[PDB]
């Protein structure tokens, strides 16, 4: 049993609702919350900038100091820091980003990144600003991920497409 509240549980391990990320994590405090990272570990936009917002920027200056250093990210890859007052750890996952070209086969070895972690709250890789179709993240997400993953969708019409046309 754990804090996470009004999902829907779409498979064994899956568990799927309509919320802002940030005000998600910072009512549950969870063990892990997943950032929709970049390899630089540079916060901008989307969920990231969000996240980094919620933390006063403490998040980008931990990134700044762990890229200089260990250099960047892999695309696919991940890395665990500290989670500052949204979770006990962030894990800052790079899925790749269509609107740089990048390859979307990539999205599954970035959702293998969950499986280290019995249970997260994370968004949908590749989503939102990274130009990838949230359906199909979603299901790479279900066939991927064996821990239990609890994500939040920030698009509400998204979230009701997803779970209707959830197979
Ligand atoms: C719509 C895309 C981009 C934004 N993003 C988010 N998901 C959940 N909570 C969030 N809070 C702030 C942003 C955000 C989605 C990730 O696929």
């Amino acid at each position: 049993v754990n804090s996470f509240s009004g999902y829907l549980k779409l498979t064994d391990n899956v568990y799927i609702k309509n919320a802002d990320i940030v005000e998600e994590a910072k009512k549950v405090k969870p063990t892990v919350v997943v950032n929709a990272a970049n390899v630089y570990l540079k916060h901008g936009g989307g969920v990231a900038g969000a996240l980094n917002k919620a933390t006063n920027n403490a998040m980008q200056v931990e990134s700044d100091d762990y890229i200089a250093t260990n250099g960047p990210l892999k695309v696919g890859g991940s890395c665990v820091l500290s989670g500052h007052n949204l979770a006990k750890h962030c894990l800052h996952v790079v899925g790749p980003n269509v609107n740089k070209g990048e390859d979307i086969q990539l999205l599954k070895s970035a959702y293998e990144n969950f499986n280290q972690h019995e249970v997260l709250l994370a968004p949908l890789l590749s989503a939102g600003i990274f130009g990838a179709d949230p359906i199909h993240s979603l299901r790479v997400c279900v066939d991927t991920v064996r821990t239990n993953v609890y994500l939040a969708v920030f698009d509400k019409n998204l979230y009701d497409k997803l779970v209707s046309s959830f197979l």
